[PDB]
């Protein structure tokens, strides 16, 4: 056929060109090397993998089996100990310190936003690697942070009124971030520097900032500047001093605008925010990935550090581009991309870990400027969807033979630990010991998590509704013992401690609003879906000292494993009929909502409006959500597979309608069974229950595959 023989396997001639034509060249190391490599780490790691996986299965239906044969509120120290006796639930290891070394201090110091995009998509990859820096005052005036009341409504041309308080909000963030000795920003007239220190003139007098330390530069003259660099809580802050813009020129100062430090790091998502299900799909995500690392992906292209002069007077530089991680898939599924003798597919999570750390190497070296990515030396990669300590070693003894045959010294491949899954969840501790020289930072993927949690506890009864499932117990046990365990391991000053991703992508003034919770909570970092997200949520890292906050939470214990354990059942008579119509309807429409665009279009991640049309931006984790609860309200008699089929039906044409003004969009209904997406859907909830793990990849995968195949004649 069209593969290439190395050894046992059948390389993709399409991936097999990409590596040797673009992304070995560069990187001095030997193609026959690498790819001899590449064989013998595949034939070497595969049957371990494949045991993990079968174990998960072993443990699933243990407990399967105990709450099928239990008629009995769970007895939780039996539950536990139970747990513990089939290997679900393992001993703590002693209190330890974590040695990863080599990190830049994006990630061991800085507390900021922390950016995800699909790396399918070349444009929001770009937007997202220079989204470093961000305009506040776009970021207020294009969204509803200030709302559009009557006189502050957006129209096809600048709104004074709207604008003037995109000027007052910004005005408050300046005197609660870097308050002056005296009076506000509001009505300042001019800024000087002088002596090496800001002045700020008043309509009555001049002040200096009430921390002074905080002035960290300029541009053009000392005393006429072009701009004010500020920093506050390790992030900059830059007031653009231009009478002569649109905006500058109605400014009691002239300022033109208000630039953030935003996305500090960015993650090119290989994962569950694209649609990748073939070696052509594969290498359209490692070109973007090439492109951006050697520093020339274009749509526009990548910006360049940005020069100040220091408050003294000299000359420096600070970082123009977001610091990448690479998130490679987890530990499941196979793709065809490579095959072997048999024919079957390779573990595609050894297989982005060779491409992505080769093309990662490229990031460590100079851009034919200076090198784009990691100056310490580091690679940094998110592992997903990882159970418990026994496959995070794994990952780290992937990583580490990895290194051996790219030429890294070893822990050169740094680990960014999702914390997604139950087994992971209560084993944390271990799982962080066992990646204890790698790890970078623990998540709380939180979507993911409350799909395992649903499929963990399938055979017990009926869950809680979807929007319920945020503020259950366990949940919020799982967010503070991710923390607790985060600090306990010595992350403070090390790695980073995050949390997860803000989906409503046009309600920015409840993000503004509740997304603080995280930094209060000790996170120094969470997810936000876009740069204008990412600015806006730097706010609230200038609100809250996020170093203080995690000393404060030093040696705490705020959650139990009982908490952790607590399975979100639903109480006796939960539901009115109509309730249990909306939750099905709400399903059904997330999932053919997402799943439409995934089948027919390979699209991953996208602006998709929900059943009360808010503009939702979730990955695959949402499909996993919905399809294993509906798969449990049918399990347990909630509602019939006659009620799923006829709220499938209902949803279907107002998802079609959803999509209008999409060019190649297909519609759903009425022809349903002609529909590949439509019956995806549906096998996605009538099977749920039998997927490894509640895992959506093998039915999304076959069904696209499926439906390029149907186009292709
Ligand atoms: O937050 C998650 C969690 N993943 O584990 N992923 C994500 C990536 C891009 C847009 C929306 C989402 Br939700
Ligand atoms: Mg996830
Ligand atoms: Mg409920
Ligand atoms: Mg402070």
């Amino acid at each position: 056929t069209d593969r290439v023989s190395v050894g046992n396997l059948r390389i993709a001639r399409v991936l097999y060109d990409f590596v040797n034509n673009e992304a070995l060249p560069g990187t001095d190391i030997d193609p026959d090397s690498f790819w001899a490599g590449v064989d013998k780490v595949v034939a070497d790691l595969t049957p371990q993998n494949q045991a993990l996986l079968n174990a998960r299965d072993e443990l699933q239906a243990q407990i399967d089996k105990w709450h099928r044969r239990r008629v009995i509120p769970i007895d939780m120290d039996a539950y536990r100990q139970f747990l513990t006796e089939i290997g679900y639930l393992l001993p703590e290891p002693d209190d330890f310190t974590i040695t990863t070394s080599g990190v830049d201090a994006e990630i061991t110091t800085t507390a900021g936003p922390q950016l995800v995009v699909p790396v399918l998509n070349a444009r929001f990859a770009l937007n997202a690697a220079n989204a470093r820096w961000g305009s506040l005052y776009d970021a207020l005036y294009g969204t509803d942070v200030i709302p559009e009341t009557d006189g502050a409504e957006k129209g096809p041309t600048y709104n004074k009124v709207r604008g003037d308080k995109v000027i007052a909000y910004a005005r408050k963030f300046l005197d609660d971030s870097v308050p002056l000795s005296s009076g506000s920003f509001g009505d300042a007239t001019g800024f000087t520097v002088q002596d090496g220190q800001l002045v700020v003139a008043l309509p009555d007098k001049s002040t200096g900032l009430a921390n002074p330390g905080q002035f960290a530069g300029y541009t053009g003259a000392a005393e006429s500047p072009t701009s004010v660099l500020l920093i506050n809580h390790g992030l900059h802050i830059e007031i653009l001093i231009d009478p002569e813009s649109q905006v500058g020129t109605t400014d009691r100062a002239g300022v033109k605008d208000v630039i953030l430090e935003s996305a500090i790091t960015t993650i090119m998502d290989f994962e569950d925010s694209v649609a990748a299900v073939d070696a052509a799909d594969k290498v359209l995500g490692y070109r973007n990935w090439l492109g951006l690392n050697k520093g020339d992906l274009a749509a526009r292209v990548l910006n360049r550090d940005r020069n100040y002069t220091a408050p003294g007077g000299g000359q420096f530089t600070l970082p123009g581009r977001s610091l990448m991680f690479v998130r490679n898939v987890g530990h499941l599924m196979t793709n065809d991309a490579i095959v072997d003798t048999d024919g079957s597919e390779v573990f595609e999570g050894i297989m982005d870990a060779l491409f992505t750390g080769l093309i990662a190497i490229h990031g460590l070296k100079a851009s034919d400027g200076p090198l784009i990515n990691s100056r310490t030396g580091s690679i940094y990669i998110v592992k997903p969807k990882m159970h418990g300590p026994a496959e995070v070693a794994f990952t780290c003894e992937l990583f580490s033979r990895v290194e051996d045959v790219l030429g890294l010294p070893q822990n050169t491949m740094k680990i960014g630990i999702m914390d997604e899954e139950r087994r992971t969840t209560v084993n944390l501790k271990a799982c962080i010991k066992a990646a204890a020289d790698r790890v970078v930072f623990i998540n709380t993927g939180f979507l993911d998590r409350t799909g395992d949690e649903i499929h963990t506890s399938m055979e017990a009864g009926p869950m809680v509704r979807k929007g319920t499932m945020k503020s259950q117990p366990w949940i919020l046990a799982y967010e503070d013992h991710n923390v607790d365990a985060g600090l306990a391991a010595g992350f403070s000053g090390r790695a980073q401690v995050g949390k997860g991703m803000w989906t409503m992508t046009e309600l920015m003034a409840d993000m503004v609003e509740t997304k603080i919770a995280q930094p209060r909570a000790g996170a120094s970092t969470a997810w936000v879906p876009s740069p204008t997200a990412a600015t806006l949520h730097a706010l609230h890292y200038h609100q809250v000292d996020v170093a203080a906050v995690q000393q404060g939470l030093a040696g705490k214990r705020r959650a139990t494993i009982e908490q952790l354990l607590t399975i979100p059942l639903a109480k006796e008579l939960a539901w009115a009929p109509d309730e249990i119509r909306e939750e099905v309807d709400n399903n059904c429409q997330s999932i053919l909502g997402y799943v439409v665009r995934w089948v027919d279009q390979g699209v991953g991640a996208s602006k998709v409006p929900d059943i009360h049309d808010v503009a939702l931006m979730e990955d695959r984790a949402t499909l996993r959500i919905s399809s294993q609860l509906l798969a449990n309200w049918l399990r347990h008699g909630v509602i019939t597979s006659a009620d799923v089929r006829a709220s499938l039906e209902r949803m279907a044409p107002l998802v079609d309608r959803q999509n209008a003004g999409d060019v190649a969009y297909r519609p759903m209904a009425p022809n349903f069974d002609d529909s590949i997406a439509f019956l995806a859907a549906q096998e996605l909830i009538l099977s749920g229950a039998q997927q490894p793990n509640g895992y959506t990849e093998p039915i999304l995968h076959r069904r696209r595959r499926e439906f390029k195949a149907r186009a292709a004649e």
